[PDB]
């Protein structure tokens, strides 16, 4: 009934169908034609026979890739009645992240971005891509994507993707920094630092904190390893202005990174490159820019951000 | 200096080089970019820098989608120095098959088919598809393409796949049948009925073996399940009139597969679908057919050619 509130409800009711009766369906694998597939469900308002009840106002759900998607979800741990408990069951809670409205499970396992159409039909082409990234590169550092959606509200079309919260308020983040391996005004916006724990910025990170996280020369050769690779990957999609996202927690679920400190700490770390649906379509910079991109970024991360003994 | 081992040589020579030089470089994933390259050298007669030697006769040598197959093979466990010996330091051993020179290496581990331009073609195109069945169907029972490549020899184009010998010397096959589903003319010709062990045909198994094959209901279970998935993938690829190649090994490594027989006897089976290539373009039969070849196909495989209890 609220402006917006008015679409949480979509997206809840919709996902809900959409999921809801393919898990009656016979899980099969996925076959290349499947990233192409968008399936559509009308939503009236005094409901149907399939698509029942309401009081949100009249609108069409269009899903796409279900099933990459059910498949992804999969590769992720993401088992199904989870996927709709945390999503469909629980309270849409929004957020103001500085046109593109954010949102987060009830839970906090799942951000949901809504998206312009340019970034969503980029991202079905990355599908593919992505597929072959999963299967070779387990540990990849890049957005975990559970869902692909788009609402039809009265006139216009409201893309969002669902996505992994990479730090879920769970685990009490004392650092988070934003990383892109550039520096012009890559400092924290004065608005920015007047909050709790901030999200700084290259240069914030190099003055802050310039003895950077020491890392187990075990772990410190895996990151490298798979940053290396994620970096490749979105290079080829000629993708750039991405940044990998670090959350220092200190000790003052054991699943995050062992990292000693600055001084002599200990820190339990976590990362994901972030911002990835930004590409230059060939078919204004130029040819070898993104392989500039991420070889610095590459390069900053593992030089100074992260080093070893 | 034969006229066909005149090409024997540059596979042999060029297989060499092309790999050669990848062992080199250091590994990584294979992106989407990687199935539609070819790389090509050319080895001259006096002999080059990189290209030397000879006395086979001025040959270019091209390689489709290298790290695809570096790639597949790694997932085939085909280790390259075995890739490389058994195939280019062991004498390539002709066959006559019923228009397509066919070879196998000295060890019988690989076939070498030669190729029209029309099936290598096609099979480029397949790749990507292919990538997603190995990934997902890890007991796939498709053909095993270790390496696509072209020889241009003065004039015109050989075009070679490079595959596995489901049934290699090393197991005496004391049977061997070749199924489809279908009935016509699906009789061994005689021919083929005056040799050692014969391939036979549809009728023959149903005639010399209504009993079938019997199965334990575990391994049962399995080949159907992947059969049901071969089958999806085939049809997806609007492929038709391949078979399942059968191989019935009696016993009056043991990584076959344990069957009881009509009888009472055990014996240790090989099988794979072969022929795999014929694809019709929609970019003359009908949409729906593909479906109903794999339908009939694998019907018949698990419910005559194949039985449990």
């Amino acid at each position: 009934k609220t402006t917006s509130s008015a679409l949480k409800g979509a997206i809840q009711l919709g996902i809900t169908h959409s999921v809801g009766s393919l898990s009656q369906k016979p899980e099969r694998d996925v076959l290349m034609q499947d990233f192409e597939v968008v399936e559509s469900i009308f939503f009236p308002s005094q409901g149907s026979s399939s698509t029942p009840g309401h009081h949100h106002g009249d609108f069409k759900f269009k899903t796409y890739a279900p099933i990459a998607f059910r498949y992804f979800r999969e590769m992720f741990g993401i088992r199904p009645d989870d996927y709709l408990y945390s999503l469909c069951n629980e309270p849409l809670i929004e957020l103001s992240n500085p046109g593109s409205l954010f949102y987060v499970s009830s839970d906090d396992e799942f951000i949901i971005k809504t998206v312009q159409h340019k970034e969503a039909e980029f991202l079905q082409t990355l599908l593919p891509g992505y597929f072959m990234n999963l299967n070779q590169n387990m540990r990849t550092l890049l957005p975990k994507f559970y869902g692909l959606y788009c609402v039809q509200a009265d006139g216009k079309n409201i893309r969002i993707v669902v996505m992994n919260n990479l730090l879920p308020r769970a685990v009490p983040m004392h650092l988070k920094f934003d990383l892109k391996g550039s520096t012009y005004k890559r400092r924290a916006s004065p608005k920015e630092r007047s909050k709790g724990v901030p999200t700084y910025k290259d240069l914030d990170f190099m003055q802050d904190m310039p003895e950077g996280i020491l890392l187990e020369n075990d772990h410190y050769t895996a990151l490298s390893r798979t940053m290396q690779r994620d970096c490749r990957v979105l290079q080829s999609f000629k993708i750039m202005d991405y940044s990998l996202l670090v959350g220092i927690h200190i000790l003052h679920s054991m699943g995050g990174i062992p990292a000693f400190n600055s001084k002599g700490e200990r820190l339990l770390v976590f990362i994901g490159i972030i911002d990835i649906l930004q590409s230059y379509r060939l078919v204004t910079v130029s040819v070898h820019r993104p392989s500039f991109y991420a070889d610095r970024f590459q390069k900053f991360m593992c030089s100074t951000v992260f080093r070893k003994s």
